[PDB]
């Protein structure tokens, strides 16, 4: 479990439907690169939704280390480029 600090500056959240788009069944809601853990201020870490997750909480959120399928995919890639767990 890792923590992120998705600031409200770009914390837009659009509820995703079952099928928002034939290509992408769920809408994307990415914010910025923020993590509550690192050298000091939010390090550069995005909680890439990757349509596998919705936007959650503005300001502060947590990007699970297991914020991706492990073993089932083998990679934390499912929709697009994803960042490894912050630490």
């Amino acid at each position: 479990m890792i923590k992120v600090e998705i600031k409200p500056s770009q914390a837009q959240f659009t509820t995703r439907s079952g099928v928002s788009r034939q290509g992408k069944p769920y809408s994307l809601n990415e914010q910025l690169c923020y993590v509550d853990l690192g050298n000091e201020y939010p390090v550069l870490v995005k909680i890439t939704l990757d349509e596998g997750q919705p936007a959650y909480a503005p300001g502060l959120y947590t990007v699970h280390l297991s914020s991706f399928k492990v073993g089932q995919f083998g990679s934390l890639m499912i929709d697009r480029l994803r960042l490894v767990p912050a630490k």
